[PDB]
C-alpha cells in the first residue's frame, strides 16, 4: 500500500482552494461518481437498482452526498497543521474501518478519485497539472492510512 509523503504547503493550498470551488456541488459530485461507476451505486442500500436519473434531486440522494462531503470537508480543513495530523489520521482510519465492513476495495477508492479528478477538471477554474499533482499527493496520503484498514 502507499507510503505517506508529507505534502508541500502550496499543494495543500491548491487542494483547499480547488475543493472550495466544488464543495457546494455535493449532489453533482455524487451523481458524477455513480455515473462513472454504476457498479459502486449497486453497493448502496438506498440506491442499488434505482435509476440514477430518478435519484438526483431526491432527499435520500442529497443526504448521502452531504454525508460524504461532510467528511471530505473536515479532512481537508485538518490539512496543513502538524497538531491536527492525529485528528486527520483518525478521521481517515475510521472511514477505512467503516468501509471495510461494506466490502469496498482499494480500487473502489481509486475509482472515486478518478471521478473526482474529472469533476475538478470540469468545474475548478484554472485546473492544471499542478492541481492534479496536488490532489494525487493528498490521495496518496489518504490511501496510506485507509488501504491498511480495508
Ligand atoms: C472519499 C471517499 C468516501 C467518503 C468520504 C465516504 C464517506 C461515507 C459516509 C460518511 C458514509 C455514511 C455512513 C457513515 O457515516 O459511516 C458512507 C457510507 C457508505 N459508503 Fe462511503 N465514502 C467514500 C467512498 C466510498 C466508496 C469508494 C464506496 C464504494 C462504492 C463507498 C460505499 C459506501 C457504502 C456502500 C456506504 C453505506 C450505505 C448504506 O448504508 O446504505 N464509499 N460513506
Amino acid at each position: 500500500d502507499p507510503t505517506w509523503v508529507d505534502m508541500e504547503a502550496g499543494d495543500i493550498a491548491l487542494v483547499k482552494s480547488s475543493w472550495a470551488q466544488i464543495h457546494d456541488k455535493e449532489v453533482d459530485i455524487l451523481y458524477n461518481f455513480f455515473k462513472s461507476y454504476p457498479a459502486s451505486q449497486a453497493k448502496f442500500s438506498a440506491f442499488a437498482g434505482k435509476d440514477l436519473e430518478s435519484l438526483k434531486d431526491t432527499a435520500p440522494f442529497a443526504l448521502h452526498a452531504t454525508r460524504i462531503v461532510s467528511v471530505i470537508n473536515e479532512a481537508i480543513a485538518l490539512m496543513g497543521v502538524a497538531e491536527n495530523r492525529p485528528a486527520l489520521k483518525n478521521v481517515l482510519k475510521q472511514q477505512g474501518i467503516n468501509h471495510k465492513g461494506r466490502g469496498v476495495t482499494a480500487a473502489h477508492f481509486e475509482e472515486f478519485e478518478t471521478a473526482l479528478e474529472a469533476f475538478l477538471e470540469s468545474h475548478a477554474s484554472g485546473y492544471n497539472a499542478g492541481t492534479k499533482k496536488a490532489w494525487d499527493s493528498a490521495f496518496n496520503n489518504m490511501y496510506s492510512v485507509v488501504f491498511p484498514e480495508l
